[PDB]
């Protein structure tokens, strides 16, 4: 599979494919993604880190922005407390097999010239565009604060200062990335990953929301949380267990069953798993079992390294 | 008059008088005011500088914030160009008899810890409060920018960093100052000066052609601009010529007339001038003449002191 298609695999969109092809021709190119420090690193994070690894294997230099000041502007508590959580997150990412340069926002987002450019960009960005960009990012507030509208300008400015060719993030980042394309001299190529559904099945996977598989969860917690997960028979849309099968397991896949339920079963693609599950030829509990045991094996090297 | 009443004279309000009395008891206290560098320094500026001089005479150390970065955030062009205009403004203020420390915003408004506090204050200030505070300050924009709401937070943060007891400004600053009182550990006492009407009579005094008297204008420009000014007979409200009489002239005042129109008249207070003008016992042209000649005399010491350099 070529570089382009490796990068495209399991993304929701690329802005634009044509521009990505131009970036691939360069001898040196770079990609970044930002993570607000999180107490738990979960499959949400891991999906995006896998995408960064795809880019790394395609010749990109990778920058992970440990986005302490962004999270501070997004109301995540005190800044020194936001910094302690990021130190752990770094170790987890290294344990996932990513080799990258790690930058804390605070190392450069308070420098004189960075700040002056925030204000320069603030003169060019409408309140309406700033607020629009934060709808899927800002926490649900009845009295929105000025911090909401500084945040997107700071993300845009960070992309400018990083000098990257590609910016990666979730689909929730879409409008901030579009602003960056309008506001900056160099149009950044944007790769968006899908939003993983949480295990409760009623929103995104989140650390604050308690509906996550952490990459360092122990095997019994992986089993318990998968067993309890939303997984309606025949239904693929909004089904977090099928999403995990899609984005994390490897095919062909051997799903172990007792012989009384049909015996062990081989599935050559996600699309085939989808077909079996839609037709109720595979029951929730048995998908869950397979997904739990596979995820335990996939996450083992990460648990081992973290120690 | 005592210190309190000298300070109060010709102010629109004091937030609060009770707190100002407490500040007056301190051995050391300080006041600031911010000016976006302006190519013309006019009676608008001079009214406020006179107020800073009142505070200086009452024992306050004075800080004039030459607000280059505020003006930059308020769309006044390039920053180095905004800085050149401020250097001239400094000389004018010294020539008005003010002895004060002059601070450029850019010397401290980009420091790491200042900036961090802007963001800290941004987490506490509602968009609605920020926009409300800028209605009478922000330039006329069909697509209002994010800079509009950072600006008041930066003014608040400047007041915090200056460490001042009193913040002075026009009534247009009112809501930013109220935000400062809510946002900061130390409640700053706010003294607001009235907004001078422009000579056209259709907004505030600003560097619109023939809408200002500059403190360094030559005598013929002072006469021409006063002669042309909005000054409707009998009407004091919104009348820039009566405002100038109020806030700048000395009483008793001798207004010259020919004997056929009632002869020369002596006016011992502004209130007396007001009475005469409301009752049409003094005609616009004659008020104008007196106001022009008085202003030439009042501004003479400023012209003189600027002609040393
Ligand atoms: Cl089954
Ligand atoms: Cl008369």
């Amino acid at each position: 599979m070529d570089e382009f298609e490796l990068i495209k695999r399991n993304t929701s969109e690329i802005i634009s494919e044509e521009e990505l092809r131009e970036v691939l021709k360069k001898d040196e190119k770079s990609a970044s993604i930002g993570f607000e420090p999180s107490g738990k690193i979960h499959l949400g994070h891991y999906l995006q880190i896998k995408k960064m690894i795809d880019l790394q294997n395609a010749g990109f230099d990778i920058i992970i922005a440990l986005a302490d000041l962004m999270a501070y502007l997004n109301q995540k508590g005190e800044l020194d407390e936001i910094r302690k959580i990021g130190d752990y997150n770094k170790k987890v990412f290294e344990a996932m097999g990513l080799k990258a340069k790690y930058v804390y926002g605070s190392e450069f987002q308070l420098d004189k010239d960075y700040t002056l450019n925030v204000y320069r960009l603030a003169l060019k960005t409408t309140l309406k565009r700033a607020r629009r960009s934060m709808e899927l990012i800002a926490r649900e507030d009845e009295n929105p604060k000025v911090a909401e509208v500084i945040y997107p300008i700071m993300q845009v400015n960070s992309i400018h200062y990083e000098g990257v060719d590609v910016a990666v993030g979730g689909m929730e980042q879409r409008k901030i990335h579009m602003l960056a394309r309008e506001l900056l001299p160099k149009k950044v190529v944007c790769i968006h990953n899908p939003v993983l559904t949480g295990l409760d099945g009623e929103g995104k996977m989140s650390s604050s929301k308690g509906n996550f598989i952490a990459v360092d969860d122990s095997p019994e917690e992986i089993r318990a949380k998968i067993k309890k997960a939303y997984c309606p028979a025949g239904v693929v849309e909004g089904n977090p267990i099928m999403e995990i099968a899609k984005y994390f397991l490897e095919y062909p896949l051997t799903i172990k069953r007792p012989e009384k339920f049909g015996g062990d079963l081989t599935v050559n693609s996600y699309e085939e798993l989808e077909s079996l599950f839609k037709n109720k030829e595979l029951h929730p509990m048995r998908l869950k079992n397979a997904v739990a045991e596979e995820l335990i094996k996939i996450l083992e090297p990460i648990r081992k390294r973290l120690s």
